[PDB]
């Protein structure tokens, strides 16, 4: 149930005021996943850059090609092996490295991986690791920001 | 800059009225890492399990081992939740795992482009912070 | 959670009056080591030598590389193997055994081992040993460093 | 000169108040052991079990059977091998692992290892030694538990 | 004992004018040093970039990774093999090479060699031998400057 | 421009009152290096010895052999010193080297960078001396 | 005997009214060398830029490592091998090749090959030889710069 919004309130960053993103509905890669692209910027961030095809925007969302079922247990009581559905969410952010060189990719890439049986028996659990990953992420972006460019933690 | 807080409000999920996780602090695999442990749970999230040694709960941020200059610098920043797949299994880890790569020059010469990446990334997964529980428990998109 | 004090308070020993330790904060030999190193005493503790590089006085405390789970029980409900996780804490000190010697390291070392399932499901006897243990060696410090010197029991 | 207490005021631990343990006389596998076993708790540790044949509470120390002279100095001054005389404390803890597990023994064994020469020359630094170890472990008892079981450091 | 302060006031140089270095915290490579890097500047110093990750400005001390002892002499009174332990110190600077070329890295390295029986026996030379290199070292710091630009002795 | 003055002030050292030290002119071991000899000692530093041929107390400043055009240009500065290690044993050369690489463009291009390059590192070492001595010997940071 | 004055008065140029170059000492390269650095430019000479280190402006003098002697006639009183003492005059100037593109060398050097025999036998040659060297290129300064840079004779 991935669907994002219009304006995307943009996590606290340094330098921005108020930050808001514009999606446009993008074709994906795969037939997997869902991509938007950031066609135009809201706030108080300047210099910020909107989707191009050499400097891109792009936040895509993949479910995997085959799903895992949990399996069943042998001789021991014991399931012998627990694969993982993998879901991945990417961005790609072009990024100015020099006074005149061409734009590179930033890429902020994201991997849910849930065990198999877990999806079903135990999803109290997964949705618990994925708000406590968020909201630490969302608390702070500020400071993740101001690591990616200072170096420092 | 990376300095959580006690208790951290968690993202909003599909079965969780007003989630929140309080953070022991833990010493990092690496010392390149600042890990915290999540000791207890608050708020109405039922059958949540906090940190164990048999199924750990761990938020785990480092920084590369060498800069470079102008390549990327990759930031990582891990979560590991002991998750519990059959009726009398051992549990196995889940995890959520975030790759931040900022290319060499960009860092100094376009800030503004890199905290704007990180900005609607992070915008968009606490958006749909819900729904992407409910995809990983639906297979969906 | 292991975090000393600044002043720790030295268990009571046979000459010392009100002995204390200042610990200043050393890199550990591993990455899941945290160490402490005894810049400097205060008491009436007379002769006690702090750290040096020829003398070390070092006090560290490691947990193990890979944790253990209890496992699963097989058909007769018994889990077959039951690992333990052991935690260590080591004290070394520089002590000159002869009158123009060069400093031996006498060396005080605790382990700590605990059941793979025992950290769970039976979580006050583990306390109760390790309250049990201290309590018995802080009672009878004393007496264990007169036995450390005297050969007595 | 190691000689406990009959209620030995047990270490401070996460969920204990006021712990004590009642030490009963027992004999120990060595002739240089003394050897003490918890017959009964006091205070408010619930759940804690005695000593039981099935799983055992017991505190042993224990001497070197032979012990280990300095050594005479060579021409140039110099001894050529200070062996090291270690004393032992031991305590053993019955620890359930699991729902319908056997007991399982929890350990947490001491070795103080003095030089030679050291309990003769330098008997200061080595009561130093001991007093910082022991007076670390019991103001990080419960700091040191919550590890035992958290795995945190 | 290395902890420097919040401004550190730099070593005088050619066109600066009571230049001052403000030091914020930051985690060092290996587990064995302590950094910090060069957050903002104060003086007239013109033209003096802070740190960043592509133009780092860092200051890191080092202790190595085992400790080396002196050892003991040999059948003819002599020591055999005596190993040093090297202390590091290291400065990192973002220096622009051309017009519009990528900063490089200029570095400044100083190594301590302390032999092994040194830091004991002889610790007055030991500390001689650094209060003479630094005092060189801010007596000439403008000179030493002219120096790394001018080519010229 | 390296030329040092009669007196040189020494670094605050930690038993040290007030410490100076007499420098004499020598002739350098190679012909790109200026290197005086610390000759006497002035000051409350008791037990300092100074420079003897069995136990040297030297500082030595040398230039590259062959400059480089726009690689790296590095300049060394090494302080050598007889300090004995055990009883009766012969004098060991403790050594503090110190090594100044400057890229190929940086001395012309970016002047101010190498300078405060310079500025920190001996402006760090001059207000920590006293601890770095006392790390020297405790073999702690 | 070379030794320069502070002043130098250059030779002619085309663009150049009345040049004259500042020499600062500088410590040579071979133990065979007196180099001098243009530290400063005086005269209408507009856009000569000084000694760098990445663009040099360096005067060097240099003498052989070995002399050779004229030797001895053989049997037909023909002397066999007159080997030849070369002293060496190199001057290095940082020129820029391309619009951004860095400082390459530009390099003007003279070698004097005086005989074996010549230096004391026939020295009026000798210094002939130099004086009408030398005299037609001050009187050619400024056409041997029009050369440099047209290409034509």
């Amino acid at each position: 149930a991935y669907s994002p919004s219009t304006p995307v309130t943009g996590a606290a960053q340094t330098g921005f005021t108020s930050p808001t993103y514009t999606l446009t509905s993008d074709t994906a890669p795969t037939a997997l996943g869902k991509q938007h692209a950031v066609t135009a910027t809201g706030g108080t961030q300047t210099g910020v850059t909107t989707h191009s095809v050499s400097s891109p925007f792009t936040i895509t969302f993949t479910r995997p090609k085959t799903m895992k079922t949990v399996g069943v247990p042998n001789s021991n009581g014991v399931i012998t092996n627990i694969g993982r559905n993998t879901y991945g969410f990417l961005v790609r952010k072009g990024v100015i490295p020099a006074v005149n060189q061409s734009p590179q990719v930033m890429l902020v890439r994201v991997e849910i991986s849930v065990p198999a049986g877990a999806d079903t028996y135990d999803a109290a659990n997964v949705k618990a690791a994925l708000s406590a990953a968020i909201g630490v992420l969302s608390q702070q972006s500020a400071g993740i920001g101001d690591t990616a460019l200072s170096g420092i933690l």
